[PDB]
RNA sequence: GGCUCUGUUUACCAGGUCAGGUCCGAAAGGAAGCAGCCAAGGCAGAGCC
C-alpha cells in the first residue's frame, strides 16, 4: 500500500493537492519524505509544512490498518 | 576534447512551461510555482571533426 493507492481513496482537494507535487518515487516509498521533500512539496501545492506532515500521518494511520487486515 | 545521433539517468537548491493546489483582489484580473513535460546536465555506445 503507497501513496498512489491513497489518492484513488476542500479538505480532500487539499491532499490530493499535496500528492500531485511529489514524484513518482516518493509516490511509491513514501518513508522517502524527509525535511528537504517536505518543504518543496508544501510550497509546491501551496500548503504549509504542517499539511504535510498531516497527510503523511493519515497516510500512515492508514498504511498501518491496511496492514492489520 | 568538440559537434551530432541513440540509449539511459536526474526530488528542491538562480532555464522554459506549468495540470492540480496556493497567494493577492469585491470583481475584473494579477502573482509565485511542485509534479509532469520540454530543455539541460550525468553515464555510455556510435558517426563525423
Ligand atoms: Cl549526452
Ligand atoms: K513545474
Ligand atoms: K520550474
Amino acid at each position: 500500500f503507497d501513496l498512489n493507492d491513497f489518492l484513488e481513496q476542500k479538505v480532500l482537494v487539499r491532499m490530493e493537492a499535496i500528492i500531485n507535487s511529489m514524484t513518482m518515487k516518493e509516490r511509491a516509498k513514501p518513508e522517502i519524505i524527509k525535511g528537504s521533500r517536505k518543504r518543496r512539496i508544501a510550497a509546491g501545492s501551496g500548503m504549509q509544512v504542517q499539511d504535510v506532515n498531516r497527510l503523511l500521518k493519515q497516510f500512515d494511520d492508514m498504511q498501518r490498518m491496511m496492514k492489520k487486515m
